[PDB]
């Protein structure tokens, strides 16, 4: 498949790999599964970027094996006392003292909010969604992040996209919502 080709093409060995084990964490196979591959390599690199962006203000749980972000998550809630999550988040912003749960999606970003919004059901988790057309959603319309370092992700997610169309996958990725 060219989608796998292009998965190992523009994603950075890290996060492939990553991604390669979490896809393991449910009898998947990446070379059959190849449009939740590339979804989950957009949204480990969208994590990663938004916490180098941000005297570190960020902490990541996502990419973490579950143990070590349960850690992180139960060390973060004992020492500042914000509420336990119900489900494993993507970040901690020690600034604003929330978790934030990325969202990347190939719908429209009201849509994938509300998704999130209702499954996490916790107004304590605050939420960000991008799009792969410069699109943001997110919880109060709180950005958290400075206006470049967005600029930054989005113009990320659109050159996955057009690289994506350049070889003729991206209708195939956006009519799937797995990743998502
Ligand atoms: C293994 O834990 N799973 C996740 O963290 C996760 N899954 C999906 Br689908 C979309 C997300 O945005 C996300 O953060
Ligand atoms: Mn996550
Ligand atoms: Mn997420």
């Amino acid at each position: 498949s060219a989608m796998e080709d292009f998965v190992r093409q523009c994603f950075n060995p890290m996060i492939v790999e990553l991604a390669e084990k979490a896809m393991k964490e449910y009898g998947e196979d990446p070379k059959i599964e190849t449009n939740k591959f590339a979804a989950i390599c957009t949204h480990l690199e969208v994590c990663f970027m938004y916490s180098d962006f941000g005297k570190h203000r960020f902490e990541i749980i996502e990419g973490r094996d579950r143990i070590m972000a349960w850690t992180v998550v139960n060390s973060i809630c004992n020492t500042t006392g914000v509420e336990k999550p119900k489900f494993l988040p993507d970040l901690y912003d020690y600034k604003e003292n929330r978790f934030i749960e990325i969202g990347v999606t190939r719908r429209e970003v009201h849509i994938y909010y509300l998704e999130k919004a209702n499954k996490i059901k916790s107004e304590k988790t605050h939420i960000h969604i991008f799009s792969f057309t410069g699109e943001e959603m997110a919880t109060k319309a709180d950005y958290t992040l400075d206006e470049e370092s967005r600029a930054r992700i989005k113009t990320r997610l659109f050159t996955i996209r057009q690289e994506m169309a350049s070889r003729s996958l991206w209708d195939s990725f956006r009519q799937s919502e797995r990743g998502e």
